[PDB]
DNA sequence: GGTACCCGTGGA
DNA sequence: TCCACGGGTACC
């Protein structure tokens, strides 16, 4: 009730390495860490990145393939974790592993998602557990989708950042898809179009993260995203209403729960969010 | 000072 | 416009 998309919050995620050349990279990631691990940490960062240059070129610097061992094979996509001083193949991974479905690998990210995380920076886990953001947005923002198509509207990717994805009541869990919907049909009755945007900021700043989050779904199958509209693929309509399902409930993962000034919790938090976002 | 998500920036 | 390098930044 009184939805108002004026209150506005970025919530970002990690930003991608691997979109352009996944084909390659996903393989690529998997491989190096099902030989490698289990393994000690240190023997972990050396022999990843001696494999990833492989692929990358020899021109990256080491920053870089740091950064996709951390960033991208570690938080975004979950494929490995760290338990008694030993870096281990994670549930995610060894499942791909075994069946070589891209698609499905990213289903599982998706319904997987959620925030707040253990993925992002502590300063910015306080800020969106500050602003009691508590959401699984996939689950959310397919629903948004089939309510939309239910009331014979289509939406656009600035729909979808500026009344789902950078809401923060959304983001809050206070708001109903049916309460999105009815709000973008009387807006555009207004001739009301709205965008995400941030005073001095680049277009990357307010959106990249937003694209992205879609850019998964569309590698899960399960929405196509062209120049005008992000649109269901009613293909895959068992799993579009299985996730979608999920829509009203709470992060299977409570942030909630842990002292964010307390050493010790702050150790538990990534480690218990690594488990549960990566792991079966 | 070191590490590792954060994000300015520009080639593709 | 997309998206990722690698410096920026702030926690570790
Ligand atoms: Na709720």
């Amino acid at each position: 009730m009184n939805y108002n998309p004026e209150e506005q919050f970025r919530c970002t995620i990690i930003r991608g390495k691997a979109k352009n050349m996944l084909d390659n990279l996903l393989p690529a990631y998997a491989n190096i860490i099902d030989d490698i691990c289990p393994c000690d940490k240190a023997s972990f960062v050396k022999d990843f990145n001696n494999r990833l240059i492989e692929i990358l070129g020899e021109e990256t610097t080491k920053k870089t393939l740091d950064n996709h061992r951390t960033e991208i094979a570690g938080k975004l996509f979950g494929m490995f974790y760290e338990d008694d001083e030993v870096i281990f193949p994670s549930g995610r991974t060894n499942k791909y592993i075994e069946d070589s479905d891209q698609p499905a690998f990213f289903k599982d990210i998706c319904f997987k998602f959620q925030f707040p995380n253990g993925m992002d920076k502590l300063d910015k886990v306080i800020e969106k557990v500050g602003a009691k953001i508590q959401i699984r947005q996939f689950p959310y923002i397919l629903q948004v989708l089939l309510t939309a198509d239910n009331n014979n509207i289509q939406l656009s990717k600035d729909d979808i950042a500026y009344y789902v994805l950078n809401s923060l009541q959304v983001l809050q869990g206070k708001i109903k898809p049916i309460e999105v919907i009815e709000k973008i049909i009387e807006d555009r009755s207004n001739d009301i179009t709205k965008k995400v945007r941030h005073p001095g900021k680049e277009t990357s700043y307010s959106m990249q993260h937003i694209r992205e989050q879609l850019n998964y779904l569309e590698l899960a199958n399960l929405i196509r995203i062209d120049g005008n509209l992000v649109k269901l693929n009613y293909r895959e309509a068992e799993n579009i209403n299985y996730i979608a399902q999920f829509w009203g409930n709470k992060p299977e993962f409570n942030a909630y729960k842990y002292d964010f000034t307390s050493e010790d919790d702050k150790k538990s938090f990534f480690k218990d969010w690594q488990q549960y976002y990566s792991n079966v």
